[PDB]
């Protein structure tokens, strides 16, 4: 066991082992430096981790999930730590990741930085989906970057209703991967223009934001609709042709252009998958594909359980005891 030292800081006492020095407040997240390995590092001490069954199985979700992800464009997990010395004493949880420097928002880009930036998110996202994982929120905050261009999928704004996929935002009960290829389309097409593809202000004007770029649903979506309510609402819509991608994209990189008509479709089915979105030849510079790895497969039966607050507490132990650092 390392030796562990105490501070107070955002009014809570955290205890960390030594080599976590100069933490300061960025759960709650502090910026630190690792002695052991040299690098820079965020440490999340987790709020009330096992108040309750909900927190408790959330905690254990978080853990699992940051384990399993070992991949350049997505952020791992470099320590797991609780100054426990048994599962008696077991309530406070630390997660250590990288630091990252800024994230998209903070980021006009040139056409060959733009296509590094999206190709990194679409290989982290061909490896999340690959465990069967869907994101659900990617957005501009959740895209970590440093100097060099070097990009991270995070789990949360640091490990807005604009870049969600229409699916989700219409309360859908059933969802494809492909959510998340909407979400890269949004982001892809802000960091051409350098603005905001659908600043919608609600979600009846998000909706409408999106009906005018796409064009209103056509007669095979509607196919698809068991929602009786829905059809009935959606066919009231005044109908309405997609756009021309080309003039409303002035100037882009004609196969940027033609990458976006393929990821901003409103049938989810029809999307162009990560795995696919890589062999487009607008990443032709970058694309490798014997360098695109896919993931280990990623038990999420958990999910489907119904336990005690101490069973997902043992659980996470479990967890935090067997963790083998990079
Ligand atoms: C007018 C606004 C309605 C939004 C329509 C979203 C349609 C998304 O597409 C749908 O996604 C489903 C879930 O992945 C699939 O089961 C359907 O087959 C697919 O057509
Ligand atoms: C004018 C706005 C039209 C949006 C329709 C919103 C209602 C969608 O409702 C959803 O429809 C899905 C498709 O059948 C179902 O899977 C979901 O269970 C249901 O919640």
């Amino acid at each position: 066991r390392p030796t562990f030292y105490r501070q107070e800081l955002n009014k809570t006492i955290w205890e960390v082992p030594e080599r976590y020095q100069n933490l300061s407040p960025v759960g709650s997240v502090c910026a630190a430096f690792d002695t052991k390995t040299g690098l820079r590092v965020a440490v999340k001490k987790l709020s009330r981790p096992f108040q309750s069954i909900i927190h408790a199985k959330r905690t254990y979700r978080e853990l699992r999930l940051l384990k399993h992800m070992k991949h350049e464009n997505v952020i791992g997990l470099l320590d797991v730590f609780t100054p426990a010395r048994s599962l008696e004493e077991f309530n406070d949880v630390y997660l250590v990741t990288h630091l990252m420097g800024a994230d998209l928002n903070n980021i006009k880009l040139t056409d060959d930085h733009v296509q590094f930036l999206i190709y990194q998110i679409l290989r982290g996202l061909k490896y999340i989906h690959s465990a069967d994982i869907i994101h659900r929120d990617l957005k501009p905050s959740n895209l970590a970057v440093n100097e060099d261009c070097e990009l991270k999928i995070l789990d949360f704004g640091l490990a807005t209703r604009w870049y969600r996929a229409p699916e989700i935002a219409a309360n859908w009960m059933h969802y494809n991967q492909t959510v998340d290829i909407w979400s890269v389309g949004c982001i892809m097409a802000e960091l051409l223009t350098g603005r905001t593809l659908f600043p919608g202000t609600d979600a009846a004007d998000q909706l409408k934001l999106i009906l005018r770029l796409v064009g209103t649903p056509g007669a095979e979506l509607l196919k698809k609709i068991s929602s009786e309510s829905a059809r009935n609402a959606i066919q009231s819509l005044t109908q309405m042709p997609k756009m021309n991608f080309a003039n409303v994209f002035i100037g882009a990189n004609p196969l940027a252009v033609d990458l976006l008509e393929k990821m901003l479709v409103l049938d989810s089915d029809k999307r162009i998958t990560a795995a696919q979105a890589l062999a487009h030849a607008y990443f032709a510079q970058y694309h490798d594909p014997d360098d695109e790895p896919v993931a280990d497969p990623y038990d999420q039966s958990f999910e489907s359980r119904d336990l005690l607050i101490d069973e997902w507490k043992s659980l996470t132990y479990d967890e935090v005891i067997s963790f083998v650092p990079p």
